[PDB]
Parts: structure tokens; C-alpha cells; sequence
């Protein structure tokens, strides 16, 4: 699947040399971070997708998310399915799990107050998450089936936005440095 969405935010400090390349790849060197994000995908999330990534350099000095990555409008919901990561592996209000791609992932929701969004400024959102909980080996062709985690969410009153936004297979970062190429289709 040909992909059609491309995200590099970053919050200004620290370096991301983000480059978009041929597409579904991209990579990302980062040193000395604040916040940021980049990702490939498109532009109407859709929570039917089967996204396809292969992370050929998986290298994070610290804490790092590669992850499933999107948003969604009324209500504002940022959201995440996170395969792996540098030294912290992410977590907030525990409510089950699910099995979707030979990994079981957590469950979770937490809540941010005063921070961007695809709104930008500082505001809330929900944020509905599922945590792997080994790390998944990265190198070969991974896949997230996301109905799955829709569905999951959905029986724990993790409902989504009836308007999609973006929805990208993402390189997360806050204070960190480090390393990655992926290609997303």
C-alpha cells in the first residue's frame, strides 16, 4: 500500500535529521532531544488498516517508541500501539489486553493537559495506548493489524473520533538520541 502522509514535528530542541526518502522509508538521526515525531503513512486514518513496516535500523540511546501513531477528532484522541522502544517502556491505566500479530500487548489510557495536538497549541486529549510487552524484534517484515486494537480498546469504553486524522508508523522521542530506518506501506 502506497503511502500518502508524511509527519516531522519536533518541539526545537536537541537535533532531528529526519529524511524522506523513496516512499515508505524513512529515517531519523536524533541527538540531544526535547520532543519530536516522524512518520509515514496517510492522511485519513482508518481503523480497519493492516499497516506494513520494516524497521532495518532499530538503534535508540534512551527512551524511544516504535510506534503505530495517529489521531482522531471528536473526540480528540491520540493514540499509539507501541512494538518496542529504548529504556522506557510506556504505560498509564491498566485495562486489559489483546493478542494482534504473535505479540500480546497492555492496555491503557492516560491524560495530558497542556500540550500540542493536531489542533497544536496546549490543550487535552485522551490518549488510548497498547504496550507490547516483550520488545518485538525489529529487522524483518512486522505487521499491526489494528482492527484488533479497535476492537480491544471498544470493550474497555476506549471509543474513537467519528473524523480520522493521520495515522502513521511513528519514531518517538523525548530527550533522547538515537536511531532509525523503517519503511511503512
Amino acid at each position: 500500500a502506497s503511502t500518502d502522509y508524511w509527519q516531522n514535528w519536533t518541539d526545537g530542541g536537541g537535533i532531528v535529521n529526519a529524511v524522506n526518502g523513496s516512499g515508505g522509508n524513512y529515517s531519523v538521526n536524533w541527538s540531544n532531544t526535547g520532543n519530536f515525531v516522524v512518520g509515514k503513512g496517510w492522511t485519513t486514518g482508518s481503523p480497519f488498516r493492516t499497516i506494513n513496516y520494516n524497521a532495518g535500523v532499530w538503534a535508540p540511546n534512551g527512551n524511544g517508541y516504535l510506534t503505530l501513531y495517529g489521531w482522531t477528532r471528536s473526540p480528540l484522541i491520540e493514540y499509539y500501539v507501541v512494538d518496542s522502544w529504548g529504556t522506557y517502556r510506556p504505560t498509564g491505566t491498566y485495562k486489559g489486553t489483546v493478542k494482534s500479530d504473535g505479540g500480546t500487548y497492555d492496555i491503557y489510557t492516560t491524560t495530558r493537559y497542556n500540550a500540542p495536538s493536531i489542533d497544536g497549541d496546549r490543550t487535552t486529549f485522551t490518549q488510548y495506548w497498547s504496550v507490547r510487552q516483550s520488545k518485538r524484534p525489529t529487522g524483518s517484515n512486522a505487521t499491526i493489524t489494528f482492527t484488533n486494537h479497535v476492537n480491544a480498546w471498544k470493550s474497555h469504553g476506549m471509543n474513537l473520533g467519528s473524523n480520522w486524522a493521520y495515522q502513521v508508523m511513528a519514531t518517538h522521542g523525548y530527550q533522547s538520541s538515537g536511531s532509525s530506518n523503517v519503511t511503512v506501506w
